[PDB]
């Protein structure tokens, strides 16, 4: 069961206003079918969260290109128009698979072309919810020095760490990864 430096670490300076359970990812890390199986893990933590605890996502640039920052600014339009599970493959998709994704324009025809209007793209992009949640994501990694993704903060105290479990099969991985963040909105 559970212990500091086992199944979580516990940050050295907590972040205060940080979100219930805070996600990091990047469309720039990992083969296709490794993404997914993060997705995988993301949706199973989700579905076995307590009833009211809410898990936030906030994507990273991790090379400082405009690419990264236009999808980091394209992630935040996903969360204000709660797309996010209409657009995260075919994003990644767009950037690893068929490679599709060069500049702003090209992100903006993924949205479109998984039935996002292009007039609402725009303004959602231009507006105040996304220069917030811009802001967020890149104050957020900041406030956890985070080392890495992807990876998982409960409460801006606790960081989860697969290391302290079994990943030897991805079901007993999945329910003790679950386990841990449940263990921590409550710690």
């Amino acid at each position: 069961q559970y212990e500091d430096g086992k199944q979580y670490t516990t940050l050295e300076k907590p972040v205060a206003g940080a979100p219930q359970v805070l996600e990091f990812f990047s469309f720039f890390c990992g083969h296709a079918y490794q993404f997914e199986e993060v997705l995988h893990i993301s949706d199973n933590v989700k579905k076995k969260l307590p009833e009211g605890v809410k898990m936030t996502k906030y994507h990273v640039n991790f090379m400082g290109g405009d690419l990264g920052k236009d999808l980091t600014q394209a992630w935040a339009v996903a969360m204000a128009l709660g797309v996010e599970d209409k657009v995260t493959v075919p994003l990644f998709e767009g950037v690893q698979k068929t490679q599709t994704i060069r500049s702003a324009s090209d992100i903006r025809d993924v949205f479109i072309n998984a039935g996002i209007k292009g007039e609402e793209y725009d303004a959602a992009w231009n507006s105040f919810v996304v220069k917030s949640l811009v802001a967020q994501q890149e104050k957020a990694a900041a406030d956890v020095q985070l080392r890495g993704v992807p990876a998982m903060f409960v409460n801006g105290k606790y960081q989860l760490n697969p290391q302290g479990m079994d990943t030897s099969n991805m079901d007993v991985f999945v329910q003790q990864y679950a386990d841990t963040v449940k263990y921590l909105s409550e710690k």
